[PDB]
């Protein structure tokens, strides 16, 4: 069982259950009868049968050999900022099968940093990238196509042919956007095993609708359920299929993505250019990255 | 589904702009308030949000040319201040026809929260059969946006379902405004609760002598100054 | 679902005028309270806001040229203030058949919110019942309106179904207004202070000088900016 | 000491009345703003409670006939708002001569509180020497009145001691206000404080299309509606 | 005591206005800040109204044909920002003489808020004994006015001592502004917040665009109402 | 009273610079800890702070060359923590006659914030008194600065009064800093967290990697930005 295959479950059913979120295998592996029975339906005997399957089949809830494991980690591509100095700060760069999140002010340019690595991970290895597709979930209606356009005829890029490699989706809302992940996987399988996979999965915002939604010392409970679900989503995907993970994170309510793998803070700095460092010891570096914004988005 | 930044492209390029009406304005707001987009103006009572409106409600009926989008309009009344009149008024007084306006302009009165969200869905219809026509619905306005959700849930523990209902309205109109090339035009009467997925919003209070001065509340994506204009027959000018 | 911007414009002009019976009040209010709207008068206990429900009451039986809008009267009464021999007074000062009059306003006594909103639901027969006759109803008066909510619903934790609950009732109003181009008219004491939002004209009126009251708006565009006197007498309203 | 109700009631008669410029006002204020009293005129920023004082400097100084009292005027200015400039101005424009005017005027600039207070006092000295004069002093403005008592005073523990100077300071204008009869004319902004030993407490706001309306906050002595006027030449009118 | 409204009129004309050496900036300022008065900036950090004050320092020297009053300047730096080395740069480029140009400046470096108190009261004389000069003050800069009393007083109980001294200190350069035709400007940082409410003129300044910064006013009455735009390059202010 | 822009230009023109004994700090702060300046340094116990201490009374006595300023050292000790034993190990690890170096350093411990604040009002006649000689005091350091404050003044309505004493002594330093081109050095301890705001430039610094410490600025105005590291050893901190 990959999706749902499940015992009990047809598409009619298969349709309640994503609706609501139950859309992975170890999403339906963790729920109760109960649950399932008030939103699909099913009887709370079959949909005990259908937890049982997906406990299971479920695919992130097997532990694997540390040799074997030891070998995943020895798979991890690395995207490249643009920026020496940065990439520096990253040991290569952003790495697949890990959820990089990326918070300052306003303007301290995570937005760019995004549309740069955009680019990046489309050329080859050799150049900064790994030869791959990319998905971009919008929040804030802040990525320019336009942007990219640029950034690719500056770098001796073809526009025309970047631009046929990102696929994005507008999110309204929290709801919208956890939703649109799931949708995510579909694309992410159908561009699969080709030239040119998905390689950068981007959420920017990731935290904007969150903290807009849940106001309150009551809705924070289930506003850290659900943002916790949704990374958790995320970092599914991540490590199902090789993909680095980036997610921006506005900042100074207050939240952020504790299971982030690797979260840099950068702040706008001395004129006009912008300076990230690390937040923690442990895998990596310790100092400062500085860099500007140009064409070619993120440079030095 | 995720489109690809091809189609995406293109289609951030078909996006229209109506004109307020005011040359001052349409600058600093970058040719003028666009379709596929929520613009949002705030300001107090008074500071002539609404007329901005009812001149748009004009000004996108006219062709390009002169700003407007050869369109139709869809306009969600709680406050129960449209002035079918008062288009009337500032249309006879810039040309077009004072009496073939009010023939492109379909109103509805939302008398709380829950009747606006749903006339926003059901505005789907009217918009739907029409986008087969000459002059398909180009302007969607909802004034007051805000008014009836700050009066129906007061006190917190309400704070979070009124977002969570605010939102799930946001991206109604949100959804329609990309679906449908659509201008989404929202008002909000302030002194708090905003519109946080606008993707443009702009403040305006009275300024000095019968006069109204603009300004953007951003800094990507179009100037940094102010805008001055006033309410006159032709609704906004200047 | 969705009208006609001339439709609209021409659905109102077809709004009529009910007078208060007071020149000054009238001209404050561009004529008098208008149908297809929901007019809230609020102020302190006494400031005269059921007198004006009265007089209306019977404005608005007589004729255009005279006042009225020759329709029936529907009465929600939550503090049992409605006086039928009140109205028979203002009538017989008026010159009319306080006979005749009673027999062209129905009332019903509302014991409690959840009774005043099932009333309101249930008028909408009355006006049916009424409206293909040569006297349907023209006027919609709730006294108090506000009166039990702010009873029933005590502190905050409660906010949230009252503004949920009386949203829901005056939208109950604003459409039977519009629906039947009805002058809905609500009182509203005030020293938990509620208000109707979505009142089309909130005026707010208080005791004055000697047994005179005042009448003033509370919206700049639309109508003056003034205040009005007047008094409390037979004939209801005067001045 | 505690006078006759003799001498007193004749006082009380020989009052006079300055004029505020415009027909609506005087009348809602039963003649004008009175002398052997303070008049407080409170409302917000752009009010136009500066220009009325403006006018009352200019119209104080023409004869009883057109509303004046032949007489001086002592001016203290604690946001630095005192324009001679606007004098001349509204005054060569209902009659009086634009540079005699600013002979009979005097200004003193208040810097903070305890400045504002000791002005006071010291504005006996030439309130005194021009008793015995053919123009005494007759109007008395303290313009802005609360401005620095709100800054200097803030958080509690202070709110009690403001009280007590700013009610010394109220009782300074009183007494000169009965010792000479003169009108006393103060301003406080608003949106809180109050000059509670207030003879007349004036609330005016700006109205409709640059007009400001009045209205007094009492019952007793004096009518009880509203007054529209507006801001010109001549200062105030209407 | 008090002064003749014709003579206030007349002391009134004789004020000077210093060129912040941007015409943008100036025309929002009715041509510069003006003598006689406390202008007050105010930002966040780097918002570039230590920069201003510099080039204040400069312009104030040259010609009234060219913007100044050729006039001194008194100094009292807070924050140890004062650089004559940046003075000098300004002077070079505007085509001056760095070595003249900062003959006509004079700092004290203020350590704590009664110290920064102490020099205004001892500036007195140094105006006085330049003042029967041809190159007398005309230029008082207090950079930063609110950093000391902000961090000296901190919570409630103190807010009472701090505006009771902070208005003694703008009381004592309010006299010497009007004393002696001087112009006072202060500044103050914005992210406890203070002000300086008897300033005369009160300016708001923010980053822009690209090392850009741009300013506006904190009045509707007296100048424009609008935002001006501006650099700092050599000459400091431009634009 | 003040003085001329031109020869303030001159009096800091003056500003010598101690180095702090590792390349990489230095470069940090663009050559080392300036005279006329307050230098705080702050971080969590054994951030090695007081080490940092101990090497610059070192440093500030061997040649310009050397990175140092042929100068004597005024300590205020508050914690008990300076160790003579201590200066001569790193003292006679960097070409520098361990004896003679305590000749040059003058020490005072300091029991209470009284004391402190009556310590370094103290100061300023040593200082005076080697002024004059080949080796002045250049160095003035105070570990710790905060130490007996944050013990003596707990919870507000006492907070108020630290501050007003506190920045009574940071201002009585900067005196000396400026008065006698003194560079002053004051450490604090961090994890209520008082801090010296005056502070003409905070260094943060914690235990880095492999024990060893790394310290970064605090802001963008004047001198890089990006982080540093060293290590404690004999001749105190190296890179």
């Amino acid at each position: 069982r990959s999706i749902e295959d499940l015992p009990g479950v047809g598409p009619a059913t298969a349709e309640k259950l994503r609706e609501a979120g139950y859309d992975t295998l170890e999403a339906i592996a963790v729920a109760s009868p109960i649950e399932l029975k008030e939103v699909a339906g099913i009887s709370e005997g079959t949909a005990l049968k259908i937890i049982q399957a997906a406990r299971k089949a479920a695919n992130l809830g097997t532990f694997m050999r540390a040799d074997e494991y030891l070998k995943k980690r020895a798979t991890i591509g690395r995207i490249s900022t643009g920026s020496k100095s940065l990439d520096k700060l990253l040991g290569g760069g952003i790495e697949t099968q890990a959820i990089t999140e990326v918070f300052g002010e306003f303007g301290s340019g995570k937005t760019q940093l995004a549309h740069t690595l955009a680019v990046m991970v489309q050329l080859p290895p050799e150049e900064g990238g790994l030869n791959g597709s990319v998905i971009w979930i919008d929040t804030e209606n802040t990525f320019r196509p336009e942007r990219i356009r640029e950034i690719a005829q500056n770098r001796g890029l073809d526009p025309d042919e970047v631009l046929k490699h990102i696929y994005v989706a507008r999110a309204f809302n929290s709801n919208h956007q956890m939703l649109l992940v799931q949708q995510a996987e579909d694309k992410i399988k159908e561009l699969l095993n080709t030239d040119r996979p998905v390689k950068l999965l981007i959420v920017d915002s990731l935290t904007s609708h969150f903290r807009s939604e849940y106001i309150g010392r009551g809705a924070l409970a289930e506003r850290q359920q659900k943002l916790a679900k949704h990374l958790a989503d995320l970092h599914r995907l991540a490590n199902l299929y090789d993909i680095a993970v980036f997610v921006t994170n506005q900042v100074q309510g207050h939240i952020l993505a504790h299971s982030a793998t690797l979260r840099v803070y950068l702040r706008k700095g001395k004129g006009g250019k912008r300076i990230a460092r690390l937040i923690d010891a442990p895998h990596l570096p310790e100092g400062e990255a500085v860099f500007s914004i140009t064409e070619k988005g993120i440079e030095d």
